[PDB]
């Protein structure tokens, strides 16, 4: 087994403008977004590869969940603003949890929040208590701390629920975390009126995302004019480019070469002038 993180944040803002929901909630799996959720739809959304999941959450519930984060989540920031004697201005709180495995071990826990882009309270499992770093985060403390069962749960959520959610998850994940997907190529090359023409070489369709794509001329690396890459959420798929200057008057061969996990040995393709 190898390394498995489960991340979830939330943003609120006091006074939203026309066509941002004042509260928005999204998850990651490893380097994945797997669910959405705002305040306008009120509803919990699988996303890519996921969409095509089932029995892995019952959305229609996970909405319920949300809905009720979602109210604990305003109130604080809420309380925040009231506390600054400042509700006419615009203000944000992000938060930010999630824990991870490593060889189905436990690594890692944390759950913070942020208030104008400032570190507002984050909770310390080992004590177990949260550390507020804002004068106004010592009332929330004091609020979320009122029982001694508080900070029981907040520990059990990070150290048994959180990782409990990412092992379920992982159960249906394999056919997508796990994947090898072989990237395909496509090098072509286009001719602009006026400057020099260019060769680009796509490397598409895979997954991971760390790849090795590049050029050559008679068998030297060349140096790229243009890098590129991005990632689809949908397909859960990389595409990386490269791309380089060939001077006018000259015809030695130029070979792509591009190298991956999925990949048994490099694979090379050149370009037919
Ligand atoms: C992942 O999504 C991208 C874009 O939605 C897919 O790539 C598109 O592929 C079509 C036909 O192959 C092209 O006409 C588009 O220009 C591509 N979009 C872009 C901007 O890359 C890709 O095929 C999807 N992955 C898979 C394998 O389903
Ligand atoms: C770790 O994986 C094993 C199977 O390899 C599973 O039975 C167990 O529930 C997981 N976590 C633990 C040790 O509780």
């Amino acid at each position: 087994d190898g390394r498995y993180s489960l991340t979830y944040i939330y943003t609120g803002l006091s006074k939203h403008v026309e066509d941002v929901p004042a509260f928005q909630a999204l998850g990651s799996l490893n380097d994945l977004q797997f669910f959405r959720y705002n305040s306008k739809d009120r509803k919990s959304q699988p996303m890519g590869l996921w969409r095509q999941v089932e029995g892995m959450e019952d959305w229609k519930q996970d909405s319920q969940l949300q809905k009720a984060r979602e109210d604990i989540f305003m109130e604080t920031l809420k309380d925040i603003v009231e506390y600054y004697k400042d509700s006419t201005g615009s203000h944000v709180l992000q938060g930010r949890f999630g824990c991870e495995i490593e060889n189905n071990r436990s690594s890692g826990a944390f759950w913070k929040y942020y208030y104008d882009g400032k570190d507002y309270i984050e909770f310390n499992k080992e004590i177990p208590a949260w550390v507020p770093f804002d004068p106004a985060a010592q009332i929330t403390k004091q609020k979320w701390e009122a029982e001694p069962v508080y900070v029981q749960r907040a520990k059990a959520y990070l150290e048994e629920e959180c990782p409990a959610t990412l092992r379920k998850y992982l159960k249906y994940s394999k056919n997508i975390l796990d994947r090898q997907d072989p990237p395909s190529v496509v090098v072509t090359s286009h001719q602009a009126p006026g400057e020099k023409k260019k060769l680009k070489c796509l490397a598409y369709d895979f997954y991971p995302g760390k790849i090795d794509v590049h050029w050559t001329r008679a068998g030297e690396v060349q140096e790229p004019e243009l890098r590129g890459d991005v990632l689809h959420n949908g397909n859960g798929t990389y595409q990386s480019w490269v791309v380089v200057a060939v001077p006018p008057q000259d015809t030695a061969p130029y070979s792509c070469h591009v190298q991956h996990s999925s990949l048994a040995q490099p694979l090379v393709v050149p370009w037919e002038a």
